[PDB]
């Protein structure tokens, strides 16, 4: 589509008012208070402790979106929430929208105007290592990003194989939630995860509760100012790209290829474009969302990383969809 | 209709990033370059001294949001960013969306988790008044907001008569965007807008740059504090409801009618919601964002609005929209 309307315009330009009443509905469990069937103002009000107008100005909001029905001054959850919205619901992401993307994505976006200009200010967050040296920061947003990598880990297992005696490394893997998944999945697999000091501190601990401390080493600091383990099975890279310097991009690649044993392989997965750089759309805006604290960020699309891949000497290229209309998978081979 | 798969949830949690691609897009002067015809990524950075790379994520992000087109490497305005996003376009309205909506809204409505709890930090900005003690502030949202109630302000001077002699109150008036387009419309026509201290002395510069600083004047103050100017032919309500505590509501209704000339009219201008909560949308979502700087703030709906006016004493009351799809006009008459 090419918008034409001014009403299209207005639909993008309050879009963040939309996500912000979904947001604040999490942070007050509105949904969960409807999970057992339709409630009135003040029976919402009283389930929540929220003052029966502020809440029906919440739910009007809710409502005008379709995220729940108004039938008769009474309000229900829609497919949606039913599904996506309710703690505990089969598909529950409730607790990452409101936390990461809430508390930390929203207010860290009100710098891309700076940002996109290659001028931030002293006072802004430049980069994920600013980022995570304050420990609150990288639990708040650790957390939820465990929880939410989760189900993606889960679906790479079931495309790789990496049984056998096996060594992995996750450069960027955060608090392990792919190679705990990967480990869980594969009986004599060992792995070494790469990240800042904070993110491993927090990491440690979900590896001790899968009981995992004897396979799952971290190695701690700047992903390019330290040393890999060489001669790795197989490398991955999961967001990484993206909080990155564009200038850094091919180094990565190389020093990849160079760590890994013939017949390795690199996954990348990561919010990619198309070339046609049309879309998808939200691994756009998420690319765009990372430019805010990775000011040096450039957007990634397929073919140049299936180019960049092959340069560097790769084989049994391929690039497709990961998690639909958001990233992308790629591999690649270190010849063998 | 109803949401119920993944997509249609993104697409509401993730509205954010859209709407910034659009705000940091206008900061930049994007559309405005673009106006000439399409261009490459790197003639799109000569014509603004952004980086190639940024430019190709921002110009991305606008192309799958429809904003603009993207071919054989090449970016073009959408019709409706030709129309409403480039400077001087007969219809431009991209430096409001710019300067209010994005420098202050969006900041503002990270406020709204404590708010809809009637819980705010002391940190927090929780009234106009308080948001306005600071000059620098005033100004800003003011400049914005009185060229911005331009149009609204067309709209009502094409609908109902001022002639004659005729006294005006603008109780919650602000730079007077109202009363400016109303007079000028109306060459026989007084004015008396009460607002803030702080907003009051913009708007005497405004008033003195139209040429009618001796019809207009102004009674500085606390609106629900400070007393009006009693019996007049006319006291316009615009956007007062939505950024003030809703226990002030029935008083300001009974108050209102007081001032009023026997057979004066009453206007509110306001978000108002249909009976039935489902919207408009925009009307729904701008009672939240003022619910974040105004904890107190209620959901104005349309008949409660008509209700309570026929039960205060007006007559004849009639609710009907007013830029549609966001605002709405009451209309009363006093016996
Ligand atoms: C978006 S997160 C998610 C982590 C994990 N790979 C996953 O898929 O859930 C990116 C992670 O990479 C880490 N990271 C980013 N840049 C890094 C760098 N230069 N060196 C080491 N770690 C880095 C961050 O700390 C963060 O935990
Ligand atoms: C959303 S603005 C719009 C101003 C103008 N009436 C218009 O139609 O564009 C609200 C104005 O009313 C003022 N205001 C809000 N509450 C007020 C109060 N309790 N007393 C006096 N002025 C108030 C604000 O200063 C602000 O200028």
């Amino acid at each position: 589509t090419l918008l034409t309307n001014a009403e299209e315009i207005s639909d993008i330009a309050f879009g963040f008012m939309g996500s912000k009443a979904l947001f604040a509905a999490l942070h007050h469990g509105v949904f969960t208070c409807l999970a057992d069937g339709p409630l009135s103002v003040e029976e919402m009000a009283a389930a929540t402790g929220l003052h029966p107008d502020r809440v029906q100005t919440l739910l009007t909001a809710l409502a005008s979106l379709g995220v729940v029905s108004a039938v008769e001054g009474r309000f229900a959850n829609s497919p949606a929430a039913e599904s996506f919205l309710v703690k505990g619901a089969k598909y529950d992401f409730g607790d990452y929208l409101r936390l990461q993307v809430d508390r930390q994505m929203y207010g860290l976006l009100d710098q891309i105007e700076d940002a996109i200009a290659n001028n931030l200010p002293d006072d802004a967050t430049s980069s994920y290592a600013d980022w995570f040296s304050d420990p609150e920061q990288a639990k708040l947003y650790s957390n939820s990003q465990h929880a939410g990598s989760l189900g993606p880990a889960r679906g790479l297992a079931k495309l790789i194989d990496l049984s056998g005696g096996k060594k992995l490394l996750d450069v960027g893997g955060g608090t392990g939630a792919f190679a705990i998944t990967l480990c869980k999945a594969f009986a004599d697999l060992a792995a070494t995860i790469v990240d800042f000091p904070n993110v491993a501190a927090l990491g440690k601990g979900y590896v001790e509760k899968a009981g995992l401390s004897d396979r799952i080493e971290y190695v701690i600091g700047d992903a390019l100012r330290t040393e890999w383990p060489r001669e790795q099975d197989a490398i991955l890279m999961s967001y990484l790209f993206s909080g990155v310097a564009g200038d850094e991009h091919d180094s990565l690649l190389k020093r990849a290829y160079d760590h890994l044993v013939p017949g390795g392989r690199l996954l990348i997965h990561d919010f990619v474009v198309t070339a046609d750089r049309t879309g998808p759309k939200l691994a756009a805006l998420w690319q765009l969302q990372h430019t805010a604290f990775t000011p040096e960020a450039r957007s990634l699309d397929d073919e140049w990383l299936a180019e960049q891949l092959k340069k560097t000497g790769f084989t049994d290229v391929k690039v497709g969809p990961m998690i639909p209309g958001m990233t992308m998978l790629a591999e690649a081979v270190r010849p063998e």
